[PDB]
């Protein structure tokens, strides 16, 4: 299921370490398209983060940031301020080869994927979450 938006990457980074990406067996995955350099990813950020820390073990979903930001060296920073996952930088050319799989034309973008299928669930969960901030139509799904 992850392998194919994740090709090859069996570790995804959590605040100092790396969690395997099999740990992500049956959840709800959510690619967070942001950067450091993006206004309205400012406001939009602790609104996730608020979500995810209300909701991500009793409705079983995880959070993967996906960089946006292209200065190495303002990730670790950008990164710390959140609670949940991320590609490393190095692994920058999977996010862009990502963002153009699911047509990400600007951020903060979230996408929400099966684990376990890889099948799409939400491509729309920035615009619903402000819309639904207790999950009440979590997880958004698609048409």
């Amino acid at each position: 299921g992850l392998d194919k938006y994740l090709p090859g990457i069996e570790k995804l980074r959590r605040g100092d370490g790396e969690v395997e990406v099999k740990s992500l067996a049956g959840k709800l995955v959510f690619f967070y398209f942001s950067a450091s350099w993006c206004p309205p990813c400012r406001g939009f950020t602790p609104q996730l983060i608020e979500f995810y820390d209300k909701f991500h073990e009793s409705k079983n979903f995880e959070v993967v940031f996906c960089t946006w930001d292209e200065e190495e060296d303002g990730f670790a920073g950008y990164f710390a301020k959140m609670p949940w996952l991320a590609v490393p930088f190095a692994q920058s050319e999977a996010v862009q080869k990502l963002s153009k799989h699911f047509n990400v034309e600007s951020i903060p973008t979230l996408i929400g994927v099966d684990a376990d299928s890889g099948d799409v669930v939400t491509t729309r969960a920035r615009a619903t979450l402000v819309k639904d901030p207790e999950g009440e139509q979590f997880p958004w799904k698609d048409a």
